[PDB]
Parts: structure tokens; C-alpha cells; sequence
């Protein structure tokens, strides 16, 4: 808990409306589901610590950091209204990594493993009952 990494994104605010949907549960139960126990999730799993990594312009570069972790906790805790606000978390998750780091990269192509299957699940996403 470095006070140089920025405080994690929010997960919990009582002023937020919250609602449960069909498509939000599907999130959870098949789509992070999916992702969280793949070989490559780990590095995905927490926010950057960029201490530990000793990579001090990671959150002077990414503005908008997002990890699953933190998503985890929004459709555990349901902190979200719909499913395009989780799918937007994913989205930006994947797109921080792939402008951080370099297209060579080990973790790119973990995020690459990972957004396929991520794709895969969000085309069958249901039909909001
Ligand atoms: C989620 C994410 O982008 N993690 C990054 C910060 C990471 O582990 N770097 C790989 C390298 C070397 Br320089």
C-alpha cells in the first residue's frame, strides 16, 4: 500500500444508483469467470503496482487504470447499472496494456489471450430480459 501508487479505482459508493441485470450476472458468472482462471490472468488480477515493478511512469502514462480485480468487486459488490459499464472496465483494462507496453511484449500477448476469449463470451451476451 505505497502511497506512490494512486488510490485504486472506486468500488463501492452509496450515492451511485446500482441495479442487478441478466446481462451484469453474465459478467460475472461465465465472462470473468472465463478470464480469471486463465493461465494468463495474473498479471490482470490486481492494479499495477508500479513500486513493486519499479515502473514510476505507469500511472503518469495510464490515467484511467483498470484491472480485474477492481472488476471483480464492482459485479461482486454490484457497484455498475449495466453491462456497458463493466464491458467498458474490460475494454479499458486491454487498451491500457496495449498502449503501456510494448507489441512484443510478454503481457501484451497475455492481454491478447485473454481479450480473445473476452470477445468470444461478450458476442453471446445475452439479450437484456
Ligand atoms: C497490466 C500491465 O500492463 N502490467 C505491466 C505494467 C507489466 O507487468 N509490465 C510488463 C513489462 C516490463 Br517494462
Amino acid at each position: 500500500g505505497s502511497h506512490m501508487n494512486p488510490p485504486p479505482p472506486e468500488t463501492s459508493n452509496p450515492n451511485k444508483p446500482k441495479r442487478q441485470t441478466n446481462q451484469l450476472q453474465y459478467l460475472l458468472r461465465v465472462v470473468l469467470k472465463t478470464l480469471w482462471k486463465h493461465q494468463f490472468a495474473w498479471p490482470f488480477q490486481q492494479p499495477v503496482d508500479a513500486v513493486k515493478l519499479n515502473l514510476p511512469d505507469y500511472y503518469k502514462i495510464i490515467k484511467t487504470p483498470m484491472d480485474m480485480g477492481t472488476i471483480k468487486k464492482r459485479l461482486e459488490n454490484n457497484y455498475y447499472w449495466n453491462a456497458q459499464e463493466c464491458i467498458q472496465d474490460f475494454n479499458t483494462m486491454f487498451t491500457n496494456c496495449y498502449i503501456y507496453n510494448k507489441p512484443g511484449d510478454d503481457i501484451v500477448l497475455m492481454a491478447e489471450a485473454l481479450e480473445k476469449l473476452f470477445l468470444q463470451k461478450i458476442n453471446e451476451l445475452p439479450t437484456e430480459e
